């Protein structure tokens, strides 16, 4: 509360530790499907379907350009491609089963990278 300050951990490095995981991200052999925005005009039912889209290449301009405010909403972004992948793909198609494999790539680093 007012003068009465939690104690939060050091998030000095923030941006160069995301900016590594993603780039860990874009290089994965089954990044492919996330590399660049689903074309809304080529395929069909994406753009009424998913509310949000998110991609890798739209990740990498928003962390280079200062629009996240915090590490968290980077995670929410990244995590954000992959719900979108399992809402339109079916699980078991090659870009499903690469959103999942994916997402526990993510999901291990970000464990491994911030809390030491
Ligand atoms: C151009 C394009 O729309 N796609 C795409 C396809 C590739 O082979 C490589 C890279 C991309 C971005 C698609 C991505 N999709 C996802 C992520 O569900 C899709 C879901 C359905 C149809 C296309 C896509």
């Amino acid at each position: 509360s007012m003068s009465v300050k939690k104690p939060k951990r050091d998030d000095s490095k923030d941006l160069a530790l995301c900016s590594m995981i993603l780039t860990e991200m874009e290089t994965h052999e089954d990044a492919w499907p996330f590399l660049l925005p689903v074309n809304l005009k080529l395929v069909p039912g994406y753009k009424k379907v998913i509310k949000k889209p998110m991609d890798f290449s739209t990740i990498r301009e928003k962390l280079s350009s200062g629009q996240y405010p915090n590490l968290e909403t980077f995670a929410l972004d990244v995590r954000l491609v992959f719900d979108n992948c399992e809402t339109f793909n079916e699980d078991d198609s090659d870009i499903g089963r690469a959103g999942h494999n994916m997402r526990k790539y993510f999901e291990k680093k970000w464990t491994d990278t911030f809390k030491v």
